[PDB]
């Protein structure tokens, strides 16, 4: 066995409800952030520069309403889905650097088959493969159910890259993005609430694209005041500017490490 297995969080699309979903998201958030290091009341993700391999990844066990199981590997430093496991085969996205590649080799070391995609796992690449943009890809418990099915069957011959990519895009938003933004969590919650399945509107997309920007601004903000007005998008697509972190507090839940903690008065 591998010395100390990474924490595993489970979820199932079977009898999934708003409650179970909320629990899942809160659990993920709790495993990502150590609780400590919060800038302007918002918790920050662990700094990779000094983060040991053992406390680098979080496993997410996704099960279908038809005995299908798949396990995603979440990068604790940015809630980035690095890869997944199905049956006895592990698939990882092409790393952007040797450092991460070195870390990736520690995932699912007990599988018989390991494969590394030539393409990256970032939205821009995935959308090209899926032949569909996020704004045209539906989200919800249903789509998620189908997503798990595709991912699992990839290791058996189903393959179909367009579908495979689409599945990833779905899982990422419903898990990673949901844990990142309390707002996105709500969107998914409403969808599950009414057994709905719909594509994400502008406001959601913009947030996903601006996660890094926001994290930076909030950390380099003079006591909450942003150094420059950040433009965001509304549900109808209309743009608006944000000047203070206060407005974003109930929206964003987690931020990626950017600036080094100043006098850390952690009390
Ligand atoms: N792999 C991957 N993970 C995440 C997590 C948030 N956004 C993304 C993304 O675009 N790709």
């Amino acid at each position: 066995i591998f010395p100390k297995q990474y924490p595993i969080i489970n979820f199932t699309t079977a009898g999934a409800t708003v409650q179970s979903y909320t629990n899942f998201i809160r659990a993920v958030r709790g495993r990502l952030t150590t609780g400590a290091d919060v800038r302007h009341e918002i918790p920050v993700l662990p700094n990779r520069v000094g983060l040991p391999i053992n406390q680098r990844f979080i496993l997410v066990e996704l099960s279908n309403h038809a005995e299908l199981s798949v396990t995603l590997a979440l990068d604790v430093t940015n809630a980035y889905v690095v890869g997944y496991r199905a049956g006895n085969s592990a698939y990882f996205f092409h790393p952007d650097n040797q450092e991460d590649a070195e870390a990736i080799t520690h995932l699912f070391t007990d599988v018989q088959n390991r494969y590394t995609f030539a393409f990256g796992g970032n939205y821009d690449r995935l959308e090209q493969l899926a032949g569909n943009l996020r704004e045209n890809i539906e989200l919800g418990n249903g789509p998620l159910e189908e997503a798990i099915s595709a991912l699992y069957y990839y290791s058996t011959g189903g393959t179909q890259l367009p579908t495979l990519a689409r599945s990833f895009i779905i899982c990422i938003q419903m898990i990673s993005e949901a844990a990142r933004f309390q707002y996105i969590e709500g969107e998914m919650r409403t969808r599950i609430r009414y057994n709905r399945r719909s594509a994400p509107d502008p406001s959601v997309i913009t947030l996903e694209n601006s996660w890094g920007r926001l994290s930076t601004a909030i950390q380099e903000s003079n006591q909450g005041a942003f150094a420059s007005p950040i433009q965001l998008q509304r549900r109808n697509g209309s743009k608006f500017s944000v000047y203070d972190v206060s407005i974003l507090i109930p929206i964003i839940a987690l931020m990626v490490y950017r600036c080094a903690p100043p006098p850390s008065s952690q009390f």
